[PDB]
């Protein structure tokens, strides 16, 4: 078969029998789609992706993009536009939209576990398919005739981009300098370059590109505050029927050479600049652009996150389909006696540490993601949390830079042990593994690099937040260990919490004291990614006990076969987990009980 | 990026010259006619030529890398790239510490891998298609008299050479190889068997010959690696006099693996006996101790994979440094609140510093380890910087190997993460040389013996078989230096905190070999530590050495230093405190966590994974 290996069941097993999202399944806004068509759904594009989809993995990135300077286009391979209308065919590019404008309605737990497949089977052409997401995005912050052209964009299928960076202004977004001037009909004309911008041309995949760009209107104030949000579409359209005019002036001038991720075409994008205007309309008519451009930063960072995590799902499947039946050496209980039997690696203690390190990781990583995911929806969170509309949307405010932070460097790093598991074999483009390491390299660097992660996790999800959100998920962990197989798992979590609890702290108080002494802050800055780290690691053995303690419920019902083989793997991965992982947390903690300055006085020429 | 290659001389020189005393040795005994401006010399001048030609073809080899053609069982490689190489053989520097009577420069081994550290962050895989001559003198040492003068043309003439050990079932587990050796009448052998991934096993005209070290079991010799004799089998037979070249032998390319990294480098099937043509080899010094022979040659192999690994962490932090002080990004922390305040570059951002500086200092400490471990390599050396015999100084040279292998190649690549980081969305761009680091980098876990194969080595052969007499000796040290301004209190008492938890972790992991005297299951839980071991051992090193040298730096600024000299002096200081307070500490959690090992995940299903 392919190179993508799926985990449908592990995806179920969170849905249902951990989370419970299926108790909202029949009712409401999901009142037509029930629990058989959910799995039904699951399974059907983890087919698509294992097929069509991962088909042109390799080729996307042996064969890659072409840019032309005679027509300002970028061409894609052939295989690869194959596998995007295998994804169109099937309406996949509509998961989780609006009914109104042509979606299936589904909890957003559902969606993002859908689309875990794709991004495990070739990520960019999810990427490419994030049109319909951008025009209910559009529609949701549009005018009532701006609401008119985002369903004519979604029926359509129309591509899309958000255009935010500038070769001066990636992580200060607010250092933009790409401008907007005002026509005397209320149009606008955006003037500038803009760099890195994802699929922003796509050869003949579509027949229009949505361009939301963030520029700045003559005369605004500096900063993120003085932006404002553009529809800058490639070509002009009738706004009542979507008939394609002409050309409007926003043009591709290069495309870059990366070291993976290589079909998703990364474009520097000029608006104005080849001879005719970029026109563009203000979205919602009002100027808020940094407020509106985050709908859109938060699903991209959801999705890098789910992404990456998809990404180390299927390498440890590889590594453990390869482990399974490479013999070499003999048992370490024989290892003295030079003719004892050869053996498959997986007898070898070092590799069975190896594939537990990145089963653990790979599963609790997508138990976050659902767990998250499952706040996204009011109807969710109060079904299978209790919790009401505000309070779900913080804790999801809050687990954002933890899907995409953790998640990003999580996944690279425990992709080495996926490689290292197949020896000198994982080097070779032969097998996958190699192409998961460069493809997901950029999940700790695009929508937000992991330092803008942890800074907005600490900043804004819980000192602006005044710990709300990060106090109820707090109180879940410690409910779960007040509640015996699970006793000493439950000891581990106890020390583990009281770590996170006492980094929060003394970061909390480098912050307060800066009011008085200036410098204090830095220390905050030089914690803030290991705590980010610290808190998803956390979280990851919480959930696998969690994991853990259904399983143990479910054999003692009765389980038998592969359903049992499957619970076993989940008590084993907690108590891995919580043996192996966390403790290293209380270092990490008196480490940043003793963060100084010393690193920040040091003159640069030191370095 | 083709001016990729940022070195680091005055690291180099500090570390051999004001820490380890390497001087002292220059200009006495066999080192009588090298002295310490000429070895500042040398280092300053292959380091600007690694700056300059060798590394102008980086990048070719990774874009335009060799092509094979299997009709002729040859590779074509890059023409850039060839004139990298025969800038390296123009100046002399696949002879760098060479025997004179092969035509080398004698040297302290601590120099001569200082030296060539700058062709392995130039350009590796030039390095390693240079090994010809250090593969002459090992076949040299092994011979016969006959031999020998073979292998004295083979240096003279620059061949290339091949270590050829691995077959598709026979990678970690060399002793499983089937390739045959079948005595012939004359004394000679043919050898047929097809072997894989060897390096450099053809060159396109690089060289006149080829000298591929073979490994293959004699008919009716015994299994495992105590039955595998060691095989000269060159690519062309020779005049034996003269060098003149003759007829090909029967040994040829029949593939060449497509890569991650390293492209470069031709990664080869090799074919021997198996179209028609006999594979002769010779009988290396005419006796059978195949493992035994190869093992002086994986002993040089798996310092260069160490050293290189090193060697490319090093230009990845020097080329992340200058770009983070160029970059503007955002405004100083202090004034985060103030969307007016002035922007600055982004080494005034906390999570910069922190990462430039742990770049910083486990490029800085991995440096110290390989050079340390090269003052143990020649016994002159040993005794006079450290004063231990040669017998000791072998011994710690064994166990130290290991930890230059398995911990380098580990750390570097881990780090280069960080390295990447520092630039942002363009640190994802082929247009920096940083995305080719990480690929060609990512090979060093494996070749040479896999980290897990590092750290049995490491636990097993230099410690437990060892008797544990090196590890006691390097332990010594580090509590020596702990015991003895108290400028460093601090970092001592961490060293200290640190050796306690190393011992902690060889006395668990022991008391589960000797516990498996009773429950051989028991002998599982070395397995599951001894990786987590090794890399323990390397971070309580680095950490040792960066504190030697910031002792050695306190010194000098309390002398005087200014400038230049003044701010290198304060960036050791400052790493050896940092890596004393955020790397040292975890080792603690680790040692805990091996103390807490159980045979659960070894009892679990495979089904379950
Ligand atoms: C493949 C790819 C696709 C992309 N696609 C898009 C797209 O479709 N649309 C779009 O708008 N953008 C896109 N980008 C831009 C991307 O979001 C930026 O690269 C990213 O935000 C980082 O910005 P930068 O590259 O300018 O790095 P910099 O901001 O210059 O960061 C450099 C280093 O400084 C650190 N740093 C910067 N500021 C701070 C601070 N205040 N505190 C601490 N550390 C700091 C960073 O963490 C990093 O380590 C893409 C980038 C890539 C690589
Ligand atoms: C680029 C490249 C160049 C090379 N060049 C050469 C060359 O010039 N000459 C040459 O002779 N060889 C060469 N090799 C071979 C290289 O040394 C082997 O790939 C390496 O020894 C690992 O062997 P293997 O690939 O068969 O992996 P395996 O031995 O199959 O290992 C697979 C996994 O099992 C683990 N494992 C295996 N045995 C054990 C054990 N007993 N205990 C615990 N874990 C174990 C490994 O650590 C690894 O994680 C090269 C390889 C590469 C990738």
């Amino acid at each position: 078969m392919s190179h993508y290996k799926s985990n449908v069941r592990d995806q179920v097993f969170n849905l249902f029998e951990v989370f419970g999202v299926d108790k909202v399944l029949g009712a409401d806004k999901f009142s037509d789609l029930d629990a058989d068509t959910a799995r039904e759904m699951l399974t059907e594009i983890a087919r698509l992706a294992e097929g069509p989809i991962a088909e042109s993995f390799v080729e996307g990135d042996r064969n890659p993009p072409v840019f032309d300077p005679e027509t300002h286009t970028v061409t894609l391979p052939e295989g690869f536009k194959k596998s995007m209308r295998a994804l169109f065919d099937g309406g996949w590019d509509k998961v989780g939209l609006a009914e109104h404008l042509g979606g299936i309605p589904m909890p957003r737990a559902l969606q993002w576990a859908l689309i875990e497949h794709i991004l495990g089977a070739n990520p960019a052409a999810y990427m490419y398919a994030m049109g319909p997401g951008m025009s209910e995005i559009f529609y949701n912050n549009g005018t009532d005739e701006q609401k008119k052209w985002a369903t004519i964009a979604a029926e359509r299928g129309w591509g899309a981009t958000m255009v935010l960076t500038e070769p001066d202004a990636g992580s200060d977004v607010g250092a933009g300098r790409t401008k907007a001037v005002q026509q005397p009909d209320g149009t606008w004309h955006i003037e500038g370059v803009k760099r890195f911008i994802t699929s922003a041309d796509s050869d003949d995949l579509f027949e229009n590109i949505m361009h939301l760009v963030l520029a700045r209107p003559e005369g605004a104030g500096p900063g993120t505050k003085g932006l404002s949000l553009f529809f800058v579409p490639k070509f002009h359209f009738d706004h009542e029927t979507g008939e394609i005019g002409e050309r409007n002036g926003v043009f591709v001038t290069n495309v870059e050479h990366k070291m993976g991720l290589k079909v998703s075409a990364t474009c520097e994008l000029s608006l104005g600049q080849h001879g005719i205007p970029a026109v563009g309309w203000l979205v919602g008519e009002v100027h808020n652009g940094i407020a509106q451009m985050f709908d859109v930063i938060e699903q991209a960072r959801m999705m890098v996150g789910t992404k990456a995590i998809a990404t180390l799902s299927t390498g440890y499947l590889n590594a453990l389909e390869y482990a399974k039946e490479r013999v070499q050496g003999a048992d370490m209980t024989q290892m003295t006696d030079k003719t004892a039997p050869r053996v498959t690696i997986t007898h070898h203690p070092d590799v069975r540490r190896s594939l537990m390190t990145q089963k653990a990781y790979a599963e609790g990583l997508r138990a976050i993601y659902l767990y998250t995911a499952t706040f996204q929806d009011a109807e969710v969170a109060q079904a299978v949390h209790g919790v009401d509309g505000d309070l779900a949307a913080r804790v999801n405010d809050l687990l954002l830079p933890i899907v995409k932070g953790f998640g990003s460097e999580t996944a690279y790093a425990k992709l080495t042990e996926s490689l290292q598991t197949l020896g000198g074999s994982g080097f070779l483009q032969d097998y996958p593994i190699e192409q998961y390491i460069r493809d997901s390299k950029i999940d700790s660097l695009y929508a937000g690099t992991t330092a803008i992660q942890a800074q907005d996790f600490f900043f804004r999800k819980i000192i602006r937040d005044k710990g709300q959100a990060l106090a109820y998920v707090a109180g879940e962990i410690e409910q779960f260990i007040k509640n015996g197989r699970l006793k000493t798992e439950r000891e581990l979590l106890a020390t583990a919490l009281a770590d996170v609890q006492g980094m929060a702290a003394s970061l909390t108080g480098y912050l307060m004291a800066a009011q008085e002494d200036a410098a204090s802050i830095y220390k905050v800055g030089l914690g803030s990614v290991r705590f980010l780290m610290a808190v998803g690691d956390l979280l990851s053995g919480w959930l696998l006990a969690r994991q853990a303690a259904v399983a143990i419920e479910k054999l003692d019902a009765g389980a038998t076969g592969a359903d049992k083989s499957f619970y076993e793997g989940k008590i084993a991965a907690a108590s891995f987990f919580a043996k192996n992982m966390l403790p290293l947390l209380t270092s990490t903690r008196q480490i940043i009980e003793n963060l100084d300055n010393d690193v920040m006085e040091l003159d640069e020429a030191a370095f």
